[PDB]
């Protein structure tokens, strides 16, 4: 009845033509990309999370949405969620959004993203937490799920020149709860060096640098939602055009 695999249990999603039967596939797909030496995958937190065994998985069927669509996946991060406060702090949890559509726009990708999101937002038992704003327009909004904020961004193949969130031939949608960057905040000294190290990686990998909305590297940052679906270019969206 769970959707939620550690790496050893990814095999037994789907076999063949059934229902996830092309999430084993993406799986080493996915982990053939982050555990690359020549050039390294560039964000080195990803790529040590895979060595330590701390990333989880599921995925959503977009020919079954009403047996292995959002309403799973909501339960699906409830189950994650708990196993994200209790085992390690620098967790993720990657979502393959298949099958795979040959030619896909990232515009596309992005539009089921989004959708995605705001489907589970139904399904969500907790209220808003308090402290983030619900407004999708304030700066300090973020994505909340089961009673706190998110970090939540999208992967395609239809990233040509940023590749770094290129993961694999299905939409990919990567979350961790924010206890992920303790330790990393964006004035600390390990925050500063965590971001220069991971742009000195995306410098050996990517065909353009790192996104403006990314900020200077130097602070925090602020309208969180434009991260979370990067475009392919130096384009930075409205701030207050959140599509929720
Ligand atoms: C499978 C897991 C992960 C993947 C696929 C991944 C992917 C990425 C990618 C593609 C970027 C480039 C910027 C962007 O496209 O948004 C990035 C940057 C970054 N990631 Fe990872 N990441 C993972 C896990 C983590 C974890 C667990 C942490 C917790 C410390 C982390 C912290 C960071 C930081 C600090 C940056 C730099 C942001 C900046 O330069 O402003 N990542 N990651
Ligand atoms: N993929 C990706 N950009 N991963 C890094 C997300 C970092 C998030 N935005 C965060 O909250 N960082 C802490 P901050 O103090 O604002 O830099």
């Amino acid at each position: 009845e769970s959707y939620l695999w550690r790496d050893s249990e990814v095999s037994r999603s789907g076999s063949g033509d059934e229902p996830f039967g092309w999430v084993p596939e993406a799986h080493s797909v996915f982990t053939e990309r982050i555990l690359a030496e020549e050039p390294p995958y560039p964000c080195y937190f990803g790529t040590q999370g895979q060595q330590r065994g701390n990333n989880s998985f599921s995925a959503v069927d977009t020919r079954y949405p009403d047996t292995h669509g959002p309403a799973a996946l909501a339960r699906s991060l409830r189950a994650y969620r708990q196993r994200a406060w209790q085992g390690p702090k620098r967790q993720t949890l990657i979502v393959f959004v298949g099958p795979a559509v040959p030619g896909a726009e990232l515009a596309d990708d992005h539009r089921r993203f989004w959708t995605l999101l705001d489907e589970l937002r139904a399904y969500d038992t907790e209220p808003w937490p308090a402290d983030v704003p619900a407004d999708p327009s304030d700066p300090r909004w973020q994505w909340c799920f089961d009673g706190e904020p998110w970090f939540i961004f999208a992967a395609s193949p239809a990233y040509k020149d940023r590749r770094s969130r290129d993961l694999g031939p299905c939409l990919t949608l990567v979350f961790q709860v924010r206890r992920v960057f303790e330790g990393i905040g964006g004035s600390t000294v390990a925050g500063k060096a965590a971001k220069r190290r991971v742009r000195e990686g995306l410098a050996r990998y990517d065909r353009i640098g790192p996104h403006p909305t990314l900020g200077d590297g130097d602070t925090s940052t602020d309208f969180k939602w434009r991260q979370y679906t990067l475009p392919d270019d130096d384009s930075v969206a409205a701030p207050d055009a959140c599509p929720v």
